[PDB]
């Protein structure tokens, strides 16, 4: 509204310096006030689906109790590049919950693919997001192919506004049962990969859970987070980037700066 107008110039200058596109949607869950910048444009999800993948695994777990406990066996073939946890448990296998934790907190690529299989593949995760009223989200492909981040390709994309709206439902709304909800929040709170992104703009005395995504091409990287400032309502926000050239580099500093501007535009500072 009027807060989106305030931050337009600062965002324009930030993305001009970055040399690509920044997408931001930030919601004050108390006032319902919002900051938007390219909030309805598609950006590649990269690893950021792994968070919604974990919440879909949890949603299913509310039907079939013992799902989270189920051991999963896998071979060397499952181990696609950046599977830092699953590669340690190849000879033993892991449970669904451990794969979910690995996928959210270490962004583990084998773990994601193994969990995708369990839900009916990318169409299965998409089906879950449709069920919580997200008509924007689409996953099409698997790790690593979903990372192509091809300009104008809608495959494996969502919008910052849909990402924030869906995150609010799954972390703070009624989309999950309270146990699965608090479990989702706790995997996000325990994320190890986001220290240089939204977390870098969040004071140390505020709770935060996040999931990162990094495609490795087209300056395409992102983060979404729930943030619990002290003595005010939680903030939910999504910060997505991409860039026009394949060889363009992503910037964690740009994501952190975009998060600062979002929080500043909401006046939470
Ligand atoms: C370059 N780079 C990172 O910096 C961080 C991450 C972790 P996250 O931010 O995604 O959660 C990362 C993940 C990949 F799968 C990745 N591949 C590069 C080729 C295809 C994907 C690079 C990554």
């Amino acid at each position: 509204h009027m807060l989106t107008n305030l931050v337009a110039e600062p965002f324009a200058k930030l993305e001009q310096d970055f040399g690509g596109s920044i997408g931001v949607y930030a919601m004050d869950t108390g006032s319902g006030a919002t900051v938007s910048y390219r909030a309805e444009e598609r950006f590649p999800l990269c690893s950021s689906f792994k968070g919604f993948l974990a919440a879909a695994v949890l949603a299913r777990s509310q039907q079939q109790a013992g799902l989270l406990d189920t051991p999963i066996r896998y071979g060397k073939n499952a181990l696609v590049p950046w599977s830092p946890i699953s590669e340690k448990y190849l000879t033993t296998g892991m449970t669904v919950a451990e794969l979910s934790a690995a996928a959210v907190q270490y962004s583990d690529n084998a773990a994601a693919n193994l969990l995708l299989k369990e839900l009916g593949g990318p169409a299965g995760l998409t089906a879950f997001m449709r069920s919580i009223g997200d008509t924007t989200f689409r996953l099409d492909r698997w790790e690593l192919e979903l990372n192509s981040a091809i300009p104008g390709d809608a495959r494996d994309t969502s919008s910052p506004r849909a990402v924030t709206e869906s995150l609010q439902k799954l972390t703070l709304g009624s989309a999950l049962a309270a146990p699965q909800r608090q479990q989702f929040v706790d995997w996000l709170k325990g994320n190890t990969t986001g220290n240089h992104r939204i977390r870098a703009a969040v004071p140390a005395d505020w709770a935060v859970g996040d999931k990162t995504g990094t495609c490795g091409v087209y300056g395409t990287a992102n983060d979404y987070a729930v943030v619990w400032p002290t003595g005010r309502a939680p903030i939910v926000l999504a910060v997505y980037t991409r860039a026009p050239n394949k060889d363009d580099k992503h910037s964690e500093a740009v994501i952190a700066a975009a998060a600062r501007l979002a929080l500043e535009g909401l006046g939470v500072n």
